[PDB]
């Protein structure tokens, strides 16, 4: 409920579009700055676009992206996610 960010995107990474796709790719590089990131930035890192970030947050169930970044910050917090 607070948790499995990680898990829900890597379930996705083949079936996604391709700007979902390079930004489910940056969020699993780099899970510790998309925590912290914003809509802007992390688009801006994924080379893609705000309105991707959006559409890759509802085809993941998720209310949006601070939805997406609790529940990645949750998985970050397990030791399954730690190290």
């Amino acid at each position: 409920m607070a948790t499995g960010g990680l898990a829900i995107i890597q379930s996705m990474k083949h079936k996604l579009p391709p700007s979902e796709r390079k930004l489910a790719d940056y969020i699993l590089a780099h899970p510790h700055k998309a925590i912290e990131s914003t809509v802007n930035e992390i688009s801006a890192l994924a080379n893609s676009s705000d309105a991707a970030v959006i559409r890759l947050c509802k085809s993941l169930g998720l209310k949006g992206f601070q939805d997406l970044k609790m529940r990645v910050a949750g998985d970050l917090a397990k030791p399954t996610f730690q190290g």
